[PDB]
């Protein structure tokens, strides 16, 4: 019972409150499970040889899958503005690591394709990308020694992509597991 | 479909290894150019 304004008088009502829940096999058959496949391939671009030719393929072509199921899942969930699905966070923070992903994919790219005619080697990173950070990684190059100038520092180029190639596929797993589980959990444990 | 695209990023990897960045260990060498080689029936020349 409650007094509205137009009136002196008390006017009373009865409110029903429908409680009712989505079974969640449909959308998760149809959209999760194809959601988190295409998040699968997200950091395999840091294990492809760049030699391949076909690291910008995969990183773009995942890029554009997850901004599709965004759209599509704009379309289910109300315009409203007080609350962000989680599905939605999650698509989101994977669209931005993807991205970031490409750019340091295209400039990974740049540094393999670079030789003495073009480019000059510092002497710290010989020393920080061929003798420290492979240490660190369990890489081991196998000591070969060259004769030739523009085949040996052109190949520590090709090396020197690898290793930071290694980072990120290292650092990316790491991020990908903790947003996962530092997402989804939190709600699991009420 | 995904698994092979995975398979397939390894395998691409692999192809694409030399000497200069890694080296082959020997269980390598023995299972997959020995065993699985003959199994499939996939005969490699015998070239030196």
């Amino acid at each position: 019972t409650r007094k509205y304004e137009c009136c002196a008088e008390i006017y009373p009502d009865i409110t029903y409150a429908f409680v009712i829940r989505r079974l969640p096999l449909f959308y998760t058959i149809n959209l999760i499970i194809p959601c988190l496949l295409i998040s699968c391939l997200t950091v395999l671009v840091f294990y492809l040889p760049s030699e391949c030719g076909e690291k910008i393929t995969l990183c773009i072509s995942v890029l554009l899958s997850l901004t599709v199921f965004l759209l599509l899942i704009t379309e289910i969930i109300p315009s409203t503005s007080l609350v962000i699905p989680l599905i939605g966070e999650y698509l989101l923070f994977t669209m931005i690591f993807v991205t970031l992903s490409i750019v340091i994919t295209v400039f990974v790219l740049n540094v393999h394709h670079r030789s003495p005619r073009t480019h000059t080697m510092p002497t710290w990173v010989r020393r920080v990308f061929l003798d420290i950070v492979p240490r660190l990684l369990l890489m081991k190059r196998p000591s070969v020694v060259d004769t030739d100038f523009e085949r040996s520092v052109k190949e520590d180029w090709k090396y020197v992509a690898m290793v930071i190639d290694r980072i990120f596929l290292w650092m990316f797993i790491i991020v990908c597991l903790l947003g996962t589980v530092g997402l989804f959990l939190p709600p699991w444990l009420a």
